[PDB]
Formats: structure tokens, sequence, C-alpha cells
């Protein structure tokens, strides 16, 4: 669709431009090869794509410094929490290109019969079969990731075969070879890691677990900053990430919320359907998101289902609420103070657009918790509106952006702004909306 | 003990001037007077032998009476003069009406119309142990130490030294067959191949404070990069003038293309960047003359490209992380446009700085800034710490001391408001540790006490945002944590030479104190400590005198004179024995230690915080 071609507009860009530097390299050593006859001119040509691929594969499955990419505007320009699915398919080009190289060159060396590099090539071309054997989802999915991590170590060796196998090849390796070496050395055993221990677990409806972590002493995270998560008695080499979803004021324990949608929360959820285990997190990472906790009438507007950290942002927003009601402990005597200028709100709305709750079951109970918390301090003000709708049906089908608007600005409780985390379609909608009631708007990245 | 007096004796007949010569002022007048008992003006080897002997091995009643035949000049006058003289010597800068008025309350409670030797000895047995502690300072008489701090800077200029020695030997044994010069010639190719190209990597204003932060910091310099580069710079000079000569001998030699005419390019651009890049520009010139001409830095390395056939393989790596850091810095790429809101000439030279809080500028307690004034330097930036608790937020203050060429050609310019100026934003390690303890135990040691001032404002800020009182019944009482600061005390222990720059600092602690002193009554807060180690020992007797006025002069206001402080300031170095027995006696928590100093006393606390149980840190500012 249209919306679509806007959403995946910077996916597109992406893949394009990919598509067009392999179309480059490969007419580039195809004229410099025009010469030969068919078959050294396509096996150059493939030789160069396979050189560009076979580096940056690595680089592309970068950790660390993609994290630091994410918190940046970066992430707003070009799409980088797709890193795994544009790997898989650079490797998936890897595959191709390599096998019609070999076939390219074992057609020449036919035609020429009318070392170091065709030994090392048929080693290449059996450990890459090997990888895209035992690296396909059919391995993960059965309940054993080890041996996956097992086998698909073997790009190490890749590496080395591919050294001294392709001449200019060192090269390409160098930069983004030396990067991952990098990464890999700035990521030891206790470097931001903590041995942590669930201490409890729940089975929410959905299939979603409800990890109780243990806070762990010098912790300190702002709201809505995710972690990395592992957990050895399920796969003991895999690093994923999650959303606290639980307000910075829990002093006691670190909530996640994980949603059965793979091979890996598929498995921790079979497993805990059978509690203190180990579990290695990593560090607070995220956008600080201050521009929040200091506005006025802040509108949180979440679409899609990218929308675990406002839960804990809407916790940390009347956690802080909660701490500014102070009442005299000899005349009982309740008064409500000011803006603490830390948290500057007088109103907050929460416009949760979904197609269903098919997943977010505790999102709904959380979210009429917060809102029956405040339901009796509604006798002189509200503080937390809100406002779920489901389009596919609470007051079903699609929302209108006018109405709701203009229900906004009808009462005057400071500048209005607008937070947004969802489909950049709904972006531009957002935004023109945004700019027409004068509504200072924002975008979020999670 | 009779050789020791004996070699002192012919150390120095020795004359009075020799006697002020060895003893390092009118207190040393009155020494020499009194101690050539015959009144010979110079001093025999047995007047010297009884003197040490009354002095040392002399009961306190013998040093009683020899202060009391000293301090006779002949009463209150001679009081004040002495006391004059001794605050002289002790740098004790007081007002003509305060000396008065000590003068005064020491003739009430001394004199029991003129002091009495007998009421004179009445009185110092109220000072406790000062009678056998009584010990004149002219007594004290009876390298690896600065490597010791240096642990870490010679590490840096060794390995230096040896990444030198290593390329040099390395060119001259690939090309030994060449008679003599050509050696050194390529020696020097190589040093310089690796000096031109490493000495623009250590500078790099933006990874180097990311590295700041982290404990790369703690264990090798990286304040003193300025000085690294200086070094590295002066060495290029040197090696590009002996590869010069060694070409030219080699050239002479054979005389008895790119190589001579960018040969003769680099040496006179290294000779011009040499000559426009010493003090001298910049202590009586123009700062953006001295920006210009060492800006040629580009037109060496271009030079060098195709006069060095293999440089760029060195080039490479610094030269892109060069220009990668100076195009991630642009006009606008963390630089405001803040505007002053107004400045002030604190005293000693400290410019005192309000530069309006943008809007959208949120700091930890304790971040520095990189302030740029376009009118006193127009491309320098330099760092400064920000000196005013995040949690006020009218507008930013800045403390800046006159300590080169920059920031004291800003004092004499103000010394002649609403101007620019482009400051940097918040960096600096994090600071929520010292909020997350209880007693912690704040220690400024030397020059790195602006942002426990920072610390401190903030730390007060929320104990004061942590006092609550009713609208209705008035009724006023305390928090136990407010989530973002669990402290229930802190002890500020602030050691230097002297008060010779902060007296602003002094001027903060004085209102800090104040501002909750009347609430310790029931819980004091915030123990300030301030040792000014210069100052006279108590053991001295001029400073037992001296003590013997300030003392009455404290009680009678109950502010020490020398700060109008609550406390009461200790010169000398710190026991640090008796300072942590006192920490450890009360019971406010699981005690913390944190410290900003010189590392020869780092290891003497982290010595001691094993000795007593406490976490000792030292954070990196
Ligand atoms: C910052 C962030 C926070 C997230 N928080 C949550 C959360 O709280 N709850 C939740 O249910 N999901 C969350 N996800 C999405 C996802 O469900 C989990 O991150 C996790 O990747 C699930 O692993 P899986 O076994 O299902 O992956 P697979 O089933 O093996 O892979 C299928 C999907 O998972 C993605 N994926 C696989 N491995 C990773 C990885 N290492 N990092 C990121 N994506 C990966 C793939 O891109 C694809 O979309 C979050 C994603 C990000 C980027
Ligand atoms: C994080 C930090 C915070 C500081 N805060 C203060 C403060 O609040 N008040 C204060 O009086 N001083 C402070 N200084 C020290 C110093 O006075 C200032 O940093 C300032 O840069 C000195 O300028 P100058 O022109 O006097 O130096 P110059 O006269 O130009 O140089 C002489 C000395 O200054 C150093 N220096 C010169 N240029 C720089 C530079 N760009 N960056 C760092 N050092 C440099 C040299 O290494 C040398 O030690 C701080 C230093 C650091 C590293
Ligand atoms: N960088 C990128 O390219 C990014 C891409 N995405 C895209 O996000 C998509 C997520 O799938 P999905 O969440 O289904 O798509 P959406 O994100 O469009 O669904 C989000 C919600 O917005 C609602 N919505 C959309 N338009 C309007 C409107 N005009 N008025 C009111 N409500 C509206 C939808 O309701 P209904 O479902 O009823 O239409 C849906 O419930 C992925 O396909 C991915 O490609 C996500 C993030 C960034
Ligand atoms: N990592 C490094 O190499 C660093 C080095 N420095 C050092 O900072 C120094 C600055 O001069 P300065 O700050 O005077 O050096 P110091 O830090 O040694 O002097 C600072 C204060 O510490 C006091 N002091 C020193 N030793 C003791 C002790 N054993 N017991 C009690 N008090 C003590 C001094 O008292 P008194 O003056 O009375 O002796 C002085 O008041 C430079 O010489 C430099 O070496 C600075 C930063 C880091
Ligand atoms: C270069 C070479 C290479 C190649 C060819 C490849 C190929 C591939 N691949 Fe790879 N990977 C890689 C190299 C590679 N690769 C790396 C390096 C990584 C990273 C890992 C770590 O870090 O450990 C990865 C990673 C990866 C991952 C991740 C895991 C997680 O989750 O953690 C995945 C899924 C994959 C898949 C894949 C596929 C499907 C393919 C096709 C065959 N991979
Ligand atoms: C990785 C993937 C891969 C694989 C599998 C392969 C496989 C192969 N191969 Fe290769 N190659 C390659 C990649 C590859 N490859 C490269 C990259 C190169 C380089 C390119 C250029 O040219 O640059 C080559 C190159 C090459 C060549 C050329 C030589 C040189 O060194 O120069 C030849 C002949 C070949 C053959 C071959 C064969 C026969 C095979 C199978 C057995 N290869
Ligand atoms: C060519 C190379 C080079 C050389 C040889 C040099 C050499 C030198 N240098 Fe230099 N520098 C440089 C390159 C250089 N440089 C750079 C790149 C820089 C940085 C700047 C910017 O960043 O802008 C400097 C920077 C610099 C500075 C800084 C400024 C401020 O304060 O901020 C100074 C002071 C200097 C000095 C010097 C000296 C004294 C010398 C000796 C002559 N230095
Ligand atoms: C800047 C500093 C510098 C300077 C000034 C110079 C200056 C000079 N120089 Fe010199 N070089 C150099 C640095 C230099 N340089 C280097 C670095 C090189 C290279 C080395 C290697 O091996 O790398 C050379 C090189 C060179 C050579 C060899 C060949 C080529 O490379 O082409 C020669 C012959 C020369 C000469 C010379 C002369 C004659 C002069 C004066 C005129 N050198
Ligand atoms: C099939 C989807 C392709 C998406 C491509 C995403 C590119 C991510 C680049 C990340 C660089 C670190
Ligand atoms: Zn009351």
């Amino acid at each position: 669709t249209r919306a679509y071609w806007h959403n995946h507009r910077s996916q597109l860009f992406c893949l394009a431009t990919y598509a067009g530097l392999h179309v480059l390299l490969f007419g580039l050593a195809a004229s410099a090869h025009r010469d030969l006859g068919a078959s050294v001119m396509v096996a150059k040509g493939c030789g160069q794509c396979l050189n560009f691929d076979c580096s940056f594969i690595a680089v592309l499955m970068l950790r660390r410094c993609l994290t630091w990419l994410r918190a940046t505007w970066l992430a707003q320009v070009l799409p980088l929490d797709q890193n795994i699915q544009f790997h898989q398919l650079m490797g998936y080009v890897v595959v191709g290109l390599s096998l019609v190289h070999t076939v390219a060159h074992t057609v020449n060396f036919v035609l020429q019969a009318q070392g170091s590099a065709s030994p090392t090539g048929v080693a290449l071309l059996l450990l890459l079969l090997l990888m895209f054997i035992c690296s396909s989802s059919c391995i993960r999915r059965s309940g054993h990731f080890e041996v996956f991590y097992w086998t698909h170590l073997s790009y190490l060796l890749v590496w080395l075969l591919l050294i001294f196998h392709g001449p200019n090849f060192w090269k390409w390796l160098l930069v983004p070879g030396i990067l991952f070496f990098l990464e890999k050395a700035i990521g030891l055993a206790v470097s931001r890691m903590a041995a942590v221990c669930i201490m409890e677990v729940n089975l929410l409806p959905s299939k979603v677990t409800h990890l109780l972590i243990k806070r762990p002493p010098f912790f300190h995270y702002r709201p809505g900053d995710y972690l990395y998560l592992n957990i050895p008695t399920i796969a003991r080499y895999e690093w994923h990430p999650f959303t606290i979803s639980s307000a910075p004021e829990q002093k006691d324990t670190i909530w996640l919320h994980i949603r059965s949608q793979g091979q890996w929360t598929n498995r921790l959820y079979e497993s805990f359907k059978a509690c203190n285990i180990k579990c290695y997190i990593d560090g607070p990472y995220g956008t600080p998101t201050r521009r929040i906790f200091a506005s006025e009438h802040a509108v949180l507007i979440g679409a899609g289902i990218g929308i675990t950290p406002f839960a804990s942002i809407l916790q940390s927003i009347m956690y802080r609420h909660q701490k500014r009601k102070h009442t005299c402990p000899s005349c009982q005597h309740s008064w409500i103070e000011g803006v603490q200028d830390n948290m500057k709100l007088h109103k907050v709305d929460f416009i949760w657009i979904n197609r269903d709750q098919r997943s977010f079951e505790w999102f709904v109970s959380l979210l009429t918790k917060l809102e029956m918390d405040q339901a009796e301090e509604a006798q002189y003000g509200r503080f937390l509106e809100l406002h779920m709708y489901m389009t596919s049906a609470t007051q079903p089908g699609r929302p209108d952006w006018s109405k709701v608007f203009q229900k906004v600005a009808a009462e005057k409780k400071g500048k209005v702004q607008v937070f947004f985390c969802g489909s950049p379609a709904l972006a531009k909608v957002l935004k023109g909306h945004c700019e027409k009631f004068g509504f200072r708007f924002f975008q979020e990245n999670f």
C-alpha cells in the first residue's frame, strides 16, 4: 500500500543501496575481465561481491556499537532494529554467490580441461554449507540452541580460510573484522554484566512470562531503559534484549514482561511451564526521556506493539506524582505540593492504539490499576487519562484525531506536547495535526 | 646529643645573621636576643648548648619563662606587636580591629595592668598538654618522592622513549651499510613518520573526555595531554633538524624530484610553527594569530604526504581520526550561544561568571564544560567546572582562576555585562555514588575542590528540600529518605597549603554551615574541616601564644575569626588516625570515603581505610 511504502521507506532505501553496490562491484569486475570468455568474468564479479559481503556481515552483526547508534536520530532515519534479518539476508546472498562462483570456476576448469586456491576453496564451500545447514531456523526451533552456536561458530575458520584465498580480501576484512574483534574484546565476563537471580516468575495469559528479577544494588535506570537478558538454562550464549517494565522507583525488583514471539522466548515460557535461577543482565540502554517529565499536559501516544516502555513511563509518572502528596503527621491535613521541578506535569493522556489486546493483558491490567489508583483523587483533579483503542472490534475502531486533539486543546493545562512511538505512516499525520494546534511534537525511537 | 649540638654550632662565631639563616621575623629577633645570654650578639657553643638544653631538655616552666622573657619587649601593645609578627609568620591576614579586639580579649583573660609571669603560667595551664608540647619551631632541624605521583607520567615518557629507540634501531640495522650518514637520516625518517602522525591524535578534545570518565584516567594522565603534545612537538623539531643535517651531509659528501623541495618546505614550515607557537605569542599577543599560524599543520601534513613515500601508511589512522572528530564538532554540534548574565572579580584574581543556564541544559553535580569567549581568545576552548549546584535553576556559575594566558587575560579585561560565550555542555564522571551512601567523607586535597563545592551545594539543597512544614498546624518535621539522596551525614575535609585562591570557597562553606548550624542542636548533618597546613603548627611557642588569643576570640564570638566559620581552622597537617577514629566513633551508616588529590595522599588514605574498614574511593576529576 501507500503507507506500506511510507513505513518501509527507510528499509527499501537500504535494500536498494545494497543491491546497487552489489551491481556496481559486479559490473566493475565485469569490465576489468571482459577479455576472458564468459566464465572468469562472472567468477571475478562474484568474487568481488563475496569479498564485500563476507567482510561486512560481521559489522552488520555488531552488538555494542549498534546500541549506541540506537539512541540518536540515526535510529529514526535508517532502520537499525532489523540487523538480524538483514544479516540472514546477507548470509543467504553469500551462499548464493559462493555457489554460483564455485560453479563458474568449475566450468572454467572444465573448459581448460579440453596449489592453494582450489583446495582452500573446496573447504570454504564445505564450511559455508555447514553454516547454512546448521544455522537455519529448524536448528533453534527444536530446543537445542548451543548446537546452533557451536556449529555457527565456524565463521572464524571461514575467515581464516578466506584470508589466504582472496588476494585483495584482507583489505575488506580488516576494518569490519577489527571492529568485531574490538567489540568482542570490550565485552568480557562482568564488564557490564551482573549475575543477578530471578526472585520470581509469573505466567500471565497469552503466553507472556513476567520475570521479577532481583534488583542489583548499583543498577540505576531511567524509565524505558531496555536490558539484554541471558538465561543459561535456556540458551548459554544468547543475549536477547528486553524492555524494563517496572518504574525505577521500584527498589526491590526489576520486572520484565517477555512476550512469546519466537524460539528463545517460547523456550522460556515452555521451560518455566514445568523460582530462583541464574541470569546475566547487561546494563540499562535506551533513550533518556526527560522531555516527558519536563513538560506539562504531555500526551503519550503509543501505537502498534512497541509500548512496553510506556508501562515503565506511566508507573514512574504516577509514583513521582504520589511522591508529592504530603500529610501533616499531627494535623492530618493532607496538602498537595505544587511542581517538584523534577516532574513538571499537570496532566497526562495515554492513547494506546492497537489491533487487539492479544498479548497485552498485563498492560491493560496495569493501566486499570494506575487509573483506579487516582480514581478517588478525581474529586478535585484527574491526572492520568486513558484512551485505549482496538481498531478491530476501550473504544473500538480507529480514533478521530481531530476529535481527541480538540478535546485535549479544549481545557487549558499548559503547553500541550505529544510523544509518539509507532509506525512512521502515522508519525507524519501526527506531525501535521500536531503543529496545526500548536502542539510541540516529539517522537520516540523505541 | 652533644655531638649533634656541636655539629649544629659548627654549621654556623654564629652571629645573629647565621642564627636567623639557620632558623628560617620579630620572633627570630627575640630568639636571637634571648639565646645569647651574655647579650654579645654572637652565639657561642656554650650559649647554644644551654639554649638547646633549656628548650628540648628543659621543663615546661623553663620554656614558659623563656617565652615570657621574649614576650616582655620592655603588655597589650607588646602583645599586639608579637601577635602581628606571628600572623606575618603565620600568614594570618586579619583586620586591624580584629587584632585589636583579640589583644583586648587576651589582656582581659590573661592579666589577672600587665601580664604577670605567674598569671601567664596559670592561664597557659588552660592549654591542655601545651606545657610539655611547647617547642620552638626553630628546633625543627632536630627523587622517588615525586616519582610516587609520577609513577604514571614517567610510564608514558619511558614507553615513548622506548618506541623511539626501537624505530631508530630498526631503521639503523636495515641500513648500516651506508656510512655514518643515511643511518641516522633514515632513523629520524621513521621517528618523524611516527611523531608527525601521532602528535595530533594526542589532541582529541572529544574522545579524551570519553576516556577521561573511565579508569584509564586513573591509570595514565589525561589532563597533561597538552604538555605531552608540546614535548612531541619539541622532539619533532629536534629530529627534523638532525634529519636535515644528515641528508645535507650526505648530499655534500656525494657532491664533493621531491626530496629537496618538499624538504626545504617542511623544514621552513616546522620552524615557522616552532617560532609562532612559543609562550611569547600568547603572553603578549593575539591568540588568533597563534591559531592562524599554527594552523599550518594541515600544510605540513600535506607536504609530508608526497615527501615520505610510506608516510600515508602512518597518517591513515590518526589523520582520519582527527578529521572525524573535527567534523563531529560543528557550529551547533553541542554548542549553545550562552549569554553571560553577570560577572564578578572575587579576590586573588579569580573571576566569577554567572552564565545564563540554557533552558534545555541538565547537568549532574560536578560536570565541567568547555567555555569559550570570542572576546578573549577567538578560537581557544578551555574547560571549567560548574561551581553551582544543579538544583539552582536560574543560572550556572563558573569560578575561573587566573592560572595562564587565557584566564589571566579574561581577568585583566573584566578588570577594565552581556557578552557571548559558547559552552560545550556537561561532562565528567558520574557522581550518584556520592549521594547513595551514608556518612560520606568528601576529602578535597590540593586544587581539585571546585566540584566539591557543587556537590556540597546540591547535597544541602536536597537536605533542605526534605524539611517540611504543615500549612495548617505549622508542625515541622523531617523525612527519612528522598530516594535521590540517602545520606545521613557528610564530613568535608579540605587540605591546602593556604587559602590563596579559595576564599570564595570559604565564603561558600560558611554559608552552607551556618545555614543549618541552628538546626545542629537536634542533629548536625554537615561537618566542615578546613586545614591550612602552611600555618604554624600548635606546637610552636609563638603559635601557642597566637592560639591563646584566637581561642578566646572564638569563645567570645562563637565564630573563628579567620573565616567566620562555626568550626575552627586547624593549622598543620592532619593526623588521619584521630580523624578516622572520630569518624568511626559515631554511627550514621556504612562509611564511604571519597577523594580528589595527589596519589601521595591517596595511598595514605587507602592504607588507613584498610586499617579502619572504610570503602575508600577516588573520583577522577
Ligand atoms: C530494545 C528491544 C526491546 C524488546 N523488548 C521486548 C520485550 O520486552 N518483550 C518481547 O516480547 N519482545 C521484546 N523485543 C523483541 C523480541 O521479542 C525480543 O527482543 C527477542 O529478540 C525475542 O527473541 P526470539 O527468540 O523470539 O527471536 P527469534 O524468534 O529467534 O527471531 C525472530 C524475531 O526476533 C528478532 N530477534 C532475534 N534475535 C534478536 C536479538 N538478539 N535482538 C533483537 N531482535 C532479535 C528478529 O529480528 C525477529 O523479529 C524487544 C526488542 C528490542 C530491540
Ligand atoms: C576538567 C577540568 C576542570 C577545570 N576547572 C577549572 C576551574 O573551575 N577553574 C580553574 O581555574 N581551572 C580549572 N581547570 C584548570 C585550568 O585553569 C583550565 O582548565 C583552563 O583550561 C586553563 O586555561 P589557561 O589559558 O590558563 O591555560 P594555558 O595558560 O593556556 O596553559 C597552561 C596550563 O593550562 C593547561 N591547559 C591549556 N590549555 C588547556 C586546555 N584546552 N584544556 C586543558 N588544560 C589546558 C596546560 O596543560 C597547562 O597546565 C580545569 C581543568 C580541567 C581539566
Ligand atoms: N523503520 C521502519 O521502517 C519501521 C517500520 N515499522 C513497521 O511497523 C509495522 C508494524 O506492523 P503494524 O503495527 O501492524 O502497522 P502499524 O504500526 O501501522 O499499526 C499500528 C496501529 O496504528 C493504527 N493506525 C494506523 N494508521 C492509523 C490512522 N490513520 N488513524 C488511526 N489509527 C491508525 C493501526 O490500526 P489498524 O491496524 O486497524 O490499521 C495499528 O493498530 C511493521 O510492519 C514495520 O514494517 C515499525 C517501526 C519503524
Ligand atoms: N596522578 C598524578 O600524578 C597527579 C599528580 N598531582 C600532584 O598534585 C600536586 C600538586 O601540588 P600539591 O597538590 O601541593 O601536592 P599535594 O597534593 O601533596 O599537597 C596537597 C596537600 O596534601 C597535603 N599532604 C601531602 N602529603 C600529606 C600527608 N602524608 N599527610 C597529610 N597531608 C598531606 C599537603 O600538605 P603540605 O603542603 O603541608 O605538605 C597539601 O596541603 C603536583 O605536585 C602533582 O604531582 C595532581 C593530580 C594527579
Ligand atoms: C562472515 C561470515 C558469516 C556468514 C556467511 C554468516 C551467515 C549466516 N548467518 Fe551469521 N553471524 C556471523 C558471521 C556469519 N554469518 C557472525 C560473526 C555473527 C555474530 C555472532 C556473535 O557475535 O557471536 C553471526 C550471527 C548470526 C546470528 C545471530 C544469533 C543471535 O541471535 O545471537 C544469526 C541468527 C545468524 C544467521 C546466519 C545465517 C542464516 C547465515 C547464512 C548461511 N548469524
Ligand atoms: C567465500 C566464498 C568463496 C568460495 C566458496 C569460493 C570457492 C571457490 N573458489 Fe573462490 N574466491 C572467493 C570467494 C570464494 N571462493 C574470493 C573472495 C576470491 C577473490 C576475488 C578477487 O578476485 O578479488 C576468490 C578467488 C578465486 C580464484 C582466483 C584466485 C585468486 O586468489 O586470485 C579462483 C581460481 C577461485 C576458485 C574457486 C573454486 C574452484 C572454489 C570452489 C571449490 N576463487
Ligand atoms: C603538524 C603537526 C603538529 C606539530 C608538529 C605541532 C607542534 C607543536 N604544537 Fe601543536 N597541534 C597540532 C598539530 C601539530 N602541532 C594539532 C592538530 C593541534 C590541535 C588543534 C585543533 O584541534 O584545532 C595542535 C594543538 C596545539 C596546541 C593546543 C592549543 C590550545 O591550547 O587549545 C598547542 C598549545 C600546541 C603547541 C605546539 C607546539 C609548541 C609545537 C612544537 C612546534 N599545539
Ligand atoms: C618534517 C620533517 C622532515 C623534514 C624537514 C625533512 C627535510 C628534508 N628531507 Fe626528509 N623525510 C622525512 C621528514 C622530513 N624531511 C620523512 C618522514 C621521510 C620519510 C622516511 C620514511 O622512510 O618513511 C623523509 C624522507 C627523505 C628522503 C628519502 C627519499 C624520499 O622519501 O623521497 C630524503 C632523501 C630526504 C631528504 C630531506 C632533505 C634534503 C630535507 C631538508 C631540505 N628526506
Ligand atoms: C529485509 C529487511 C532489510 C532491513 C535492512 C536493515 C539494515 C540495518 C543496518 C544496521 C547497521 C548496523
Ligand atoms: Zn499540621
